[PDB]
């Protein structure tokens, strides 16, 4: 079922060298991959090599894996290839700035989990699949798309010449697949609320312990949320342009619901565009600000993400007040 890259695609990626100018730029939390489309697969190779090393993965298998993953992201307005690389870049910036807190196996599993976290997204939410009793919802009762994204990741890894993790021992292979599974499932925002509440309690009571596996899993889960939502941490023009894509995707879902005779929620209704700024204020106060606040408490080097999120919240307030561009 997985689409496979052509020889020309992976061989082409093998010869790419990142321009020197961008090396200083890629290290920064606010970096926007937007203006460098041709370089996205190359940027991911670069990030894997800088975090793990050139010897970590067999270059040919890595390039084949990356180009087949790209091929399995769909032409949807938001949950696409650009999103995958954006999320992976945020993870790289988090991992770089907190490098030894994490094991070599965690750094490789997380960068891969980020690139694959929305694989084969169809442009439909878990709400749509569960309300219209789609077969995916029967198969995966909760975290429907996230279970699908993980199944797709394993399916790519099973393709001839794509198993980038085959050189790990039998124990490390099962360990990395678990790191990936947990990380991808954690991208379901429904799980985020409880995860952030549990982490805030652990941090406030002084019980949070990164040597404790269940605590590590939660910290990793919050990092996945922080990366998934990072369009809210970019410079305002970038954040605004990504919000346009977010809403284009939701509006297409809303259109499909309307065709089935079910009225969508206001956020998915293109005829309700005027409610977007109030909706964004709600999203930042309920989801993004608490997310980056808790992440900054646990990992102080991630503070630039919280600063940038606060700045964009401020910009959404300006939009509501009529002070826009
Ligand atoms: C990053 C992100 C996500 Cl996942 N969801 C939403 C929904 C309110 C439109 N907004 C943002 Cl800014
Ligand atoms: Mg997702
Ligand atoms: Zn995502």
């Amino acid at each position: 079922h997985m689409s496979i890259c052509t020889s020309e695609e992976w061989q082409g990626l093998m010869q790419f060298t990142l321009p020197v100018r961008l090396c200083k730029e890629i290290e920064l939390f606010h970096f926007d991959i937007g203006p460098f489309e041709n370089m996205w697969p190359g940027i991911f190779v670069y990030m894997v090599h800088r975090s793990c090393g050139t010897s970590c993965f067999e270059l040919e298998k890595l390039c084949r894996f990356i180009m087949s993953v790209k091929k399995n992201y769909r032409r949807v307005p938001y949950h696409n290839w650009k999103h995958a690389v954006t999320v992976a870049h945020c993870m790289y910036a988090i991992l770089q700035n907190n490098h030894t807190l994490f094991t070599d196996l965690e750094r490789k599993g997380l960068l891969i989990a980020c690139l694959c976290h929305d694989l084969d997204h169809r442009g439909f939410s878990n709400s749509y699949l569960q309300k219209f009793d789609h077969p995916l919802a029967a198969l995966y009762s909760t975290s429907t798309m996230e279970q699908h994204h993980f199944s797709q990741t394993v399916s790519i890894l099973q393709l001839e010449g794509h198993n980038i993790f085959s050189t790990l021992s039998s124990s490390e292979y099962e360990q990395v697949l678990e790191i990936i599974r947990k990380a991808i499932i954690a991208t379901d925002l429904a799980l985020y609320f409880g995860n952030r509440k549990q982490l805030e309690e652990m941090y406030q009571t002084g019980s949070l312990n990164l040597n404790n596996q269940s605590h590590r899993d939660r910290v990793i889960g919050l990092m996945m949320t922080a990366c998934d939502l990072c369009s809210v941490t970019k410079l305002w023009p970038v954040t605004k342009l990504t919000a346009n894509d977010i809403y284009a995707e939701f509006w297409a879902e809303g259109d499909e619901m309307k065709k089935l005779g079910i009225q969508p929620i206001p956020m998915m209704d293109r005829d309700k565009k005027d409610e977007v700024p109030q909706g964004q204020l709600g999203f930042y106060n309920a989801v993004a600000i608490p997310c980056y606040t808790t992440l900054t408490q646990i990992l102080p080097p991630t503070e630039p993400l919280l600063k940038a999120c606060r700045d964009n919240l401020s910009q959404w307030e300006k939009v509501i007040r009529g002070e826009e561009t």
